[PDB]
């Protein structure tokens, strides 16, 4: 028995048989259930029970150190088997988790131990992060609850008619009229009522309407609001994750006023740019530790011929990229003839290499066999669809391109780790897809009526393909909208599902992929006086002040400027003065540094360009020609030199300057890969996004209009989608939209509906085209776009070493020891004298630990009391809460008074005591003045009452892990501020230029009455939104329009309302590259460096707390 049990278990055939059974079961889970699937379920269950029985007989159940149930994997198998028995012998929800067994398959891929251990270690080390996350989210939720309670219910209600149609006015007749939903303003074809508010800059009502509150529901089926603490918590989490956050941003600002942008700036800065980077750092350290442990464990054959082939390949790629939709016959002929020629040259090349070089030698080389495969593919394609394989030719460019060659070599060196990570990602997605299918599949069918038109949404859980796609979209970072649909047809269970999917997929697996990439990819008198003046500090300060003031003046040139003649005169005179000032400054600098030194530096070249532009404007004005706004806007570029000289700014600017070349290389490689995908997409979807629409832009059924001819016969419109794959340029723009996950849903919808050219698209007739996007996203977004952050992380590490004076040749341990040695020097103790008998007794009582624990409990209770407030609460509830808070204030004041008596003048030696003292004073004063302030603006009352939250911030005091993380943040504050300062300056430059370019465009897409480029503030609102790439497709659609817009009339002074496609493309693409992909990623770099240092101090060295403990006994 035992002999047989042990012997059978140890056989590899046993494990292989079980694993193959699991894989077959996985296949059967995908297809819809039938009777055959049922009998298969019994067979599979029997095999699993056999395995469990054998293992128990060999080891034993639990009672010995090496028993069956002493292994976590055995625990998983045991639980799944029991649940299968429960579901067969006797709720439908428990049977989904059978799929969990598939996790075992991760052991097939060699090297899985490293990745699995890295995942487990990352999960274990996120303990200290989760508590700080929950605390910060709750604080932000309370702030938002105080700020926006009930704001999302604002609506424009028609005035009570004065004609008497509804009857003579009465209070209840007025309430009846206003409560009717048919009197709330909503544009035709809209789903949501627009928001409003009477604060300056908020949404306005049409004539005959008034902005009221407390009517109807909140946006998004009522799931988006700040009315209760729970909903506020959900909104704050969404905002921190940047999940469709521009919608909430726009709703809140339209309802409350533009100033509330401040709230969003804080949450985004602290939540997104700092905390998520803490998670990234923790994952990176986990992976690095695991890899360290694993590693420690342990004619033709002439250059000219090659050059000729290289140019032939380049020409061939150009020809392949010139294919487009509706080509003329001449273009077709040229492209086909070139293809024939290129194929002939390749064939001749192959034969020549086989003759000059030995066939054995030829086929010994890898590049040669690749070329031969291309040759046979070309012959097969021309003989007889195999045109897709033509793309292989492009990869031949890697041989002659050193950068691409090196990139591919690095990819090949450590492929096993990438295979493991991708397999884990796909297995997790598969498990979640099966679970969600079982949990929510029938809800969509049964409760279809609840959807807006009673129609099934594109994204759902009906079948395996849709479930996989929806969970994959969640992993990409979009989860809240799917969760809204799930709740709409389902229940609360949707919330834990999606959140889990977002947490594991995006914050761990994707960050682990980043860690992998990081680990792998990484007269004499005149001269004298001019020189003395130039080197003088006062002169430089005066120049900087002039530049700053004039740049600030540039911001006042908004749409209303013509209505302010005084401002017009001030601007013109300042222009003249600036022209003179620039000329004089240039002469002085030339006299000081000389011609060679002046004309060999980049900063002086920028100054010179500004001078030349202003002189050109001067002559134009003299001649009677209107000044060029673009030229006179060039002076803002003078702002970067003083900015670069700001304290602590050197590290940031030096890092960016050093990273520039690597960024260029990454962009080139990305352009190549995106070209491959763009050619493929043009071949797949060129000319297939046309559809038939009527007077209202609504797509007709394929039944009424089968194709274009019917569409035109009924006098319908055959229209193209704005984003398409008609030619390579359009494909590039569409792929940029796909990679950033902004506007991608429309593109994918058009793709999966596509049919043959000149045929009405049908819903989901080509579903498998989803695959094309998946691949692109994996190789274009998860791999290529993440190289920028790796580059910045490495370069900032080097530059910060430079700034502190550290040596590049020193090792990690030496720096740990050097830091310890530096710390040991500075340390001084102190003692407090016990009090006199009564004062001394109080001293002992307060100095006890139980006192502080009690205070912490009181802080938690006060926080809960704050969490109870909700919109529409009763007045009695309001009074009760006020009195509870008063009692808490009295207790805290007593604690402070007792500490003051106990510690006398020593009380103020500790900073936390000063914070607590200030909080106590604020609390007393507010408790006294609450009614006076409220009775004698509601917005002002809410904002000032925010100070009440100060006395729950004392909860962080006393913790350990939170203290360590906060120490890292405090150590990095200067650099984070400098990065933000640079970001704001870039935003300012873009704001003035965007105001010049797009201030008169017509309302379309994301541009409307409230959000536009008409003023500096509105431009900044939009640009802050776009710094995260949020909603850049809608802005592009607004600013790039050139259709159905009237041209400017100089004679009549009409400015025009037309957009510009080229200008909009340049503007938005450059902004996305500069901010989203570079400057923002500096945050990650900074955070990672500092966090790592602190952790290495705590683990492999000494920390300040260690010295404090040593001096505690001293
Ligand atoms: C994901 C990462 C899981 C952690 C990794 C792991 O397997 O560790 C635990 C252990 C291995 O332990 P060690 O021995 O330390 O590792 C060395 C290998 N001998 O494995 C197990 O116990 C396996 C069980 C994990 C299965 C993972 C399943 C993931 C899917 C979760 C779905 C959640 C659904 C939630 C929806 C809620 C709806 C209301
Ligand atoms: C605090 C800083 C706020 C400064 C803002 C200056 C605003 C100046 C101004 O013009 O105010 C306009 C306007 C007043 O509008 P009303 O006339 O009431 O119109 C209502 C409808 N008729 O002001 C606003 O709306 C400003 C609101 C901005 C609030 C943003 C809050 C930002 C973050 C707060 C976090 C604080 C947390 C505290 C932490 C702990 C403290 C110990
Ligand atoms: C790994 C990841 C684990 C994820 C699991 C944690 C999430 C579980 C949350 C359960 C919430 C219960 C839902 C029921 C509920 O009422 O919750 C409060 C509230 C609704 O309150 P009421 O106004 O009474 O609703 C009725 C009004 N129409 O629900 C919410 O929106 C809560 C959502 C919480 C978001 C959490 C996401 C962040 C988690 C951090 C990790
Ligand atoms: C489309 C309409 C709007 C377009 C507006 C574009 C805005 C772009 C803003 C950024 C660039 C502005 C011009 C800067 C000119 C640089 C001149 C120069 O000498 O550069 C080197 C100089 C080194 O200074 P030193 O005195 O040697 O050292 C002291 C450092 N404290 O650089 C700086 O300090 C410049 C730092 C600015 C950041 C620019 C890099 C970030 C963007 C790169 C991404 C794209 C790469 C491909
Ligand atoms: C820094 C980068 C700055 C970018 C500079 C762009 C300059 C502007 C050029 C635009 C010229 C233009 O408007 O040409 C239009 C012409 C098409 O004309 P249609 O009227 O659509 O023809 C009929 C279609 N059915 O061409 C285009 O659409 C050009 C599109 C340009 C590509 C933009 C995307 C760039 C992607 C960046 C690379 C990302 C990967 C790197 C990582
Ligand atoms: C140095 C870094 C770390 C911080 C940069 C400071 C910003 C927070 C400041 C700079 C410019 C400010 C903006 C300047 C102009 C406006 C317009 C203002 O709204 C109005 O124009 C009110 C009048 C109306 O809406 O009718 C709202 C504040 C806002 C967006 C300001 C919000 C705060 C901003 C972004
Ligand atoms: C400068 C002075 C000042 C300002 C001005 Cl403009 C005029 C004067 Cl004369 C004085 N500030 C200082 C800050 C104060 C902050 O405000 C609160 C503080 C609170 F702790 C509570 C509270 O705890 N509430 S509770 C019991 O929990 O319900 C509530 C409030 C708000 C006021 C209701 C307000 C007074
Ligand atoms: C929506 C609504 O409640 N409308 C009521 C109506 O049912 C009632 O008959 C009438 C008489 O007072 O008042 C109003
Ligand atoms: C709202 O007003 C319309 C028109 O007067 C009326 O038909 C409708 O019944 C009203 N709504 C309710 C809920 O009575
Ligand atoms: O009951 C309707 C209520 O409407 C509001 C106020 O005018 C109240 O005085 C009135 O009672």
């Amino acid at each position: 028995i035992r002999r047989v049990a042990i012997s059978t278990m140890v056989q590899p055939i046993f494990s292989y048989f079980i694993m193959i059974t699991i894989l077959i079961h996985c296949i059967f889970m995908i297809m819809p259930a039938t009777q055959t699937t049922y009998i298969l379920e019994l067979v599979f269950l029997s095999i699993y029970t056999i395995e469990v029985v054998v293992k128990v007989l060999a080891r034993g159940f639990i009672l010995h150190p090496f028993a069956y149930l002493r292994d976590p994997w055995n625990w998983l198998d045991f639980l799944v088997t029991l649940i299968g028995y429960i579901t067969l012998v006797v709720l439908y929800a428990l049977r989904a988790f059978r799929v969990l067994r598939s996790w075992r398959t991760v052991t097939i891929v060699p090297g899985w131990r490293t990745i699995v251990d890295a995942l487990s270690l990352s999960i274990t080390s996120l303990k200290d992060l989760v508590l700080l996350l929950l605390f910060s989210l709750s604080v932000f939720a309370l702030i938002g609850l105080q700020l926006f309670m009930g704001n999302l219910k604002h609506k424009c209600v028609k005035h009570f008619p004065a004609d008497g149609s509804w009857g003579n006015f009465t209070d209840e007749r007025w309430f009846n009229y206003t409560s009717n939903s048919s009197h709330w303003y909503i544009p035709d074809d809209w789903i949501e009522y627009p928001l409003c508010g009477n604060s300056s800059g908020a949404g306005m009502c049409p004539p005959g309407y008034t902005c009221l509150q407390g009517y109807g529901g909140n946006p998004n089926y009522g799931y988006t609001s700040f009315d209760t603490f729970g909903w506020a918590f959900l909104s704050v989490f969404r905002l921190v994750t940047l999940d469709y956050w521009e919608d909430l941003y726009q709703l809140a600002l339209r309802s409350a006023g533009p100033w509330h942008i401040l709230f969003f700036i804080i949450v985004v800065f602290y939540g997104t740019f700092c905390f998520l980077n803490f998670i990234l750092a923790v994952v990176v350290m986990s992976y690095t530790h695991m890899v360290k442990r694993a590693d420690e464990e342990k004619v033709v054959l002439s250059p000219f011929f090659e050059l000729f082939i290289a140019v032939i390949i380049v020409l061939n790629i150009t020809f392949m990229a010139l294919d487009h939709h509706d080509m003329n016959i001449e273009f077709e002929r040229i492209l086909r003839t070139g293809n024939y020629i290129f194929t002939s040259i390749y064939i001749v090349e192959a034969v020549l290499k086989i003759i000059a070089l030995s066939p054995k030698f030829y086929f010994k080389d890898s590049w040669n066999v690749f070329d031969f495969i291309i040759v046979v593919f070309a012959i097969l394609e021309l003989g007889l669809v195999f045109r897709s394989f033509r793309l292989l030719r492009v990869f031949r460019l890697a041989k002659f391109w050193p950068t691409l060659n090196n990139f591919m070599s690095v990819m090949t060196k450590s492929y096993g780790a990438f295979v493991n990570v991708m397999y884990v990602m796909f297995l997790l997605l598969f498990i979640f897809a099966i679970i969600g299918m079982q949990l929510f599949g029938m809800n969509y069918i049964d409760n279809m009526e609840r959807f807006p038109d009673g129609d099934l949404p594109r994204w759902n859980f009906t079948d395996f393909l849709h479930s996989f796609m929806i969970v994959f979209r969640a992993l990409c970072g979009e989860w809240i909208e799917s969760m809204w649909d799930c709740m709409l047809v389902g229940d609360w269970s949707c919330i834990p599902f999606f959140v889990a999917v977002f947490f594991v997929g995006n914050l761990v697996i994707l960050n682990l992929l980043i860690a992998l990439l990081l680990n792998n990819y990484g007269w004499s008198n005149i001269r004298r006086v001019c020189f003395l003046l130039a080197k003088n500090k006062y002169f430089q300060k005066f120049v900087t002040a002039v530049l700053v003031i004039t740049s600030v003046l540039l911001a006042l040139e908004d749409i209303y400027l013509p209505q302010r003649p005084v401002l017009v005169n001030i601007t013109l005179y300042v222009d003249y003065v600036l022209t003179a000032f620039f000329v004089i400054e240039m002469i002085i600098m030339l006299f000081a540094v000389g011609f060679k030194k002046y004309f060999t530096s980049k900063w002086y070249w920028l100054d010179f360009i500004v001078v030349v532009a202003y002189l050109l404007n001067f002559v134009l004005m003299c001649a009677g020609i209107e000044a060029l706004q673009t030229l006179r806007l060039l002076r803002v570029f003078r702002l970067f030199r003083p900015l670069s000289k700001v304290n602590g700014m050197q590290v940031v600017t030096s890092t960016l300057v050093e990273a520039v070349p690597h960024i260029f290389n990454v962009i080139l490689v990305g352009i190549f890969f995106w070209l491959v995908f763009a050619i493929m997409g043009v071949q797949l979807f060129a000319g297939k996004f046309y559809k038939c629409v009527d007077e209202n832009s609504t797509v007709l059924s394929h039944e009424i209009t089968m194709d274009r001819n019917d569409c035109l016969h009924e006098n319908y419109t055959w229209e193209n989608s704005p984003m398409n794959f008609d030619h390579v340029g359009n494909a590039y723009l569409s792929l940029l939209q796909v990679a950033t996950f902004k506007g991608w849903l429309q593109i994918m919808n058009d793709a999966i509906d596509s049919r043959e050219v000149h045929k009405q698209p049908i819903r989901e007739t080509n579903i498998y085209m989803y695959l094309y996007f998946i691949f692109f996203i994996v190789f274009g977004s998860f791999f290529i776009l993440k190289l920028f952050v790796c580059i910045l992380i490495d370069i900032f590490r080097q530059q910060r070493r430079k700034a502190e004076g550290l040596s590049a040749t020193d090792s990690r341990t030496q720096l740990i020891y050097r830091r310890a040695v530096m710390r040991t020097m500075s340390a001084k103790p102190v003692k407090r004298i016990p009090k006199n008998k009564i004062q001394g007794c109080i001293f002992d009582l307060v100095t006890n630990q139980a006192f502080d624990i009690s205070i912490m409990v009181l802080i938690c209770l006060n926080m809960v009391t704050m969490m109870v407030e909700k919109e529409g609460q009763s007045q009695h509830m309001t009074e009760v809460l006020y009195w509870i808070n008063v009692v808490f204030i009295i207790l805290f004041t007593g604690e402070c008074v007792l500490k003051l008596i106990s510690l006398r003048h020593y009380y103020f030696t500790v900073g936390w005591n000063i914070f607590d003292f200030v909080v106590v004073i604020i609390s007393i004063v507010g408790m006294f003045l609450a009614d006076l302030i409220e009775t004698y603006s509601p917005t002002l009352f809410r904002v000032i009452r925010l100070a009440r939250i100060g006395r729950i911030l004392r909860l962080v005091k006393g913790a350990k892990g939170i203290r360590l993380l906060l120490l890292a943040l405090r150590k990095a504050l200067r650099t984070l501020f400098n990065v933000s300062f640079l970001l704001f300056v870039i935003m300012f430059v873009y704001a003035v230029f965007g105001m010049e370019f797009f201030m008169h465009i017509r309302d379309a897409g994301a541009i409307d009455d409230v959000y536009n480029f008409k003023t500096f503030g509105q431009s900044i609102i939009l640009l802050f939104q776009l710094a995260t790439s949020a909603g850049w497709d809608g802005v592009y659609f607004a600013i790039a329009n050139e259709e159905d817009c009237r041209a400017p009339d100089h004679e009549l002074g009409y400015p025009g309302n037309c957009g510009s496609r080229a200008l909009g493309i340049a503007y938005l693409v450059s902004y996305l590259i500069i901010t989203c992909l570079v400057v923002i990623n500096m945050y990650a770099a900074v955070i990672l460096d500092y966090v790592l240092e602190v952790y290495e101090d705590s683990k492999e060295g000494l920390t300040d707390d260690d010295y404090d403990m040593f001096f505690e006994v001293w």
